[PDB]
């Protein structure tokens, strides 16, 4: 019934601890990986062009095109 | 000063959803001039009828990245 599908992502300094602090509860990407409820998003740390090895975990529970670019989506993450 | 009260109108999907916590940002023109720690009264409406609900919000995060001009994504934490 439940097969999440696990994506690792790049997420730049500023906003990875903006997520990891429960500020930022969002992210916002383009969807060429068919992003659905219930994925669970690997969210690793990086700065100028090197990964800084710290991630969070998050699941997507809610997923919206609404007034975005082509393409893009805003993905609700609840981190775990 | 204190942090301005925005009065906003949702659909009954979307408030639901907000209500149930899945759906913790609201996605709008910057018209408002929305700033971190401003608080949202989201009334809930259907097909332009005021259903008599509503509930509260605090605005904790702001971004236009990769949206539309005038266009910001609000992070908001359900009282
Ligand atoms: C600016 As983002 C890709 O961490 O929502
Ligand atoms: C769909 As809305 C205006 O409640 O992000």
């Amino acid at each position: 019934q439940q097969h999440p599908t696990i994506h690792t992502l790049k997420i730049e300094t500023e906003f990875f601890k903006a997520v990891k602090e429960r500020r930022k509860t969002f992210e916002i990407r383009k969807n060429d990986r068919n992003f659905q409820v219930g994925d669970i998003l690997i969210l690793e740390e990086y700065m100028n062009g090197m990964y800084l090895d710290d991630e969070c975990e998050a699941e997507v529970i809610y997923i919206t095109d609404y007034a975005q670019r082509e393409g893009y989506v805003v993905l609700g993450i609840e981190l775990h």
